[PDB]
């Protein structure tokens, strides 16, 4: 496995010489497994993640500070599984564009400031804070998993969306959404289609739903605060829900 390091510096980039790792005018490309610890502000580009579904990347943020002007900061097009670590006190900040331009303009991915086709794991007691512009906040096509991490997302429309799940077991989550605060969709595949949170202090502040949910929520052991525009909880299926969880953000 790969263990590189990449930092930047405005309109410079100081990357490792590895297998499989790219730099090209607004992109780094990570094509073989491993992990990549990025520092530094990039004043436009993208980390682009494309390494098949049978193998895993860590990409370490610590202290960096990306922008792009007509796309996702992180776009993570093949994994098995991706984890963003957060590193500890360091501040991370990622700002995409309002209108992303898609070069082949039938695509309509990535549509989230970090997305994800498969599963991405947000770790760490790091700071990160999403600016999606554009649409979504943090999203994924299958399962999102936030274990850790101060971490403040600010989106036009879904603020965590994952189509198969969305997890949180830990960390401080502040969720500014224009839509939902967080999505799942997936009806079909077995034990998917829920919201599960088991941890964490969440604030959500949604003009739609809190929490918009196919097939389950729960949520234990966990401090979960909204205002919303719709319902506290949206869910077609059950609600297991242990009580001095959910109330009311002041
Ligand atoms: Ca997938
Ligand atoms: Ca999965
Ligand atoms: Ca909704």
């Amino acid at each position: 496995d790969v263990n590189a390091k990449i930092v930047f510096d405005n309109d410079k980039v100081n990357a490792d010489n590895v297998d499989g790792l790219s730099v090209s005018e607004r992109e780094v490309k990570i094509t073989k497994p491993g992990m990549y610890t990025f520092s530094g502000t990039w004043n436009d580009g993208q980390i682009l993640v494309d390494i098949g579904k049978e193998f895993e990347a860590v990409l370490v943020l610590d202290g960096v500070n990306i922008t792009n002007t007509k796309s996702a900061p992180i776009y993570i097009k093949s994994a098995e599984k991706v984890k963003i670590e957060l590193a500890d006190g360091k501040d991370n900040v990622l700002t995409d564009a309002e209108f992303y331009e898609f070069e082949d303009p039938q695509d309509n991915k990535p549509n989230a400031c970090i997305y994800s086709r498969d599963d991405i794991t947000i770790k760490g007691n790091g700071n990160l804070t999403v600016n999606a512009n554009f649409n979504n906040g943090i999203g994924t096509s299958n399962d999102l998993k936030i274990t850790g991490g101060n971490i403040t997302v600010k989106a036009f429309n879904n603020g965590l969306k994952g189509n198969g799940s969305v997890t949180i077991s830990g960390g401080n989550i502040d969720i500014t959404a224009g839509a939902d605060g967080i999505k799942v969709e997936n009806t079909e595949e077995p034990h998917k289609g829920y919201v599960n949170i088991t941890g964490g202090t969440i604030k959500i502040r949604a003009k739609d739903d809190a929490i918009d949910s196919v097939r389950s929520v729960s949520i234990n052991n966990a401090d979960v605060k909204v205002s919303v525009g719709g319902k506290d909880v949206k869910c077609e299926g059950v609600l297991n829900i242990a009580e001095g969880c959910l109330g009311k953000l002041e």
